[PDB]
């Protein structure tokens, strides 16, 4: 609260640790579906389901530009690109299987850096 506060966790590298977890994101052999924004002319219901579109490409570009506030918002758009896979691909699939890969892969190397 007010003049109240807990010890100062160190963010300092956290802009530099997320883009090396972005960078072994995108050389994993099974980012393929995710490098790139879904084309919403080429993919026909793709625009309408998927309220909210999102790649590694695109939150590459975030990252560089200064607009994660924080380490969390980062998670938040990388978890969204699992989450619409899972909305518009069934499992027994290649995109279903590479987008369940890719949220394991993801979610250890976020453990082992931050917690």
């Amino acid at each position: 609260s007010m003049s109240v506060k807990k010890p100062k966790r160190d963010d300092s590298k956290d802009l530099a640790l997320c883009s090396m977890i972005l960078t072994e994101m995108e050389t994993h052999e099974d980012a393929w579906p995710f490098l790139l924004p879904v084309n919403l002319k080429l993919v026909p219901g793709y625009k309408k389901v998927i309220k909210k579109p999102m790649d590694f490409s695109t939150i590459r570009e975030k990252l560089s530009s200064g607009q994660y506030p924080n380490l969390e918002t980062f998670a938040l758009d990388v978890r969204l690109v699992f989450d619409n896979c899972e909305t518009f691909n069934e499992d027994d699939s290649d995109i279903g299987r590479a987008g369940h890969n890719m949220r394991k892969y993801f979610e250890k190397k976020w453990t082992d850096t931050f917690k």
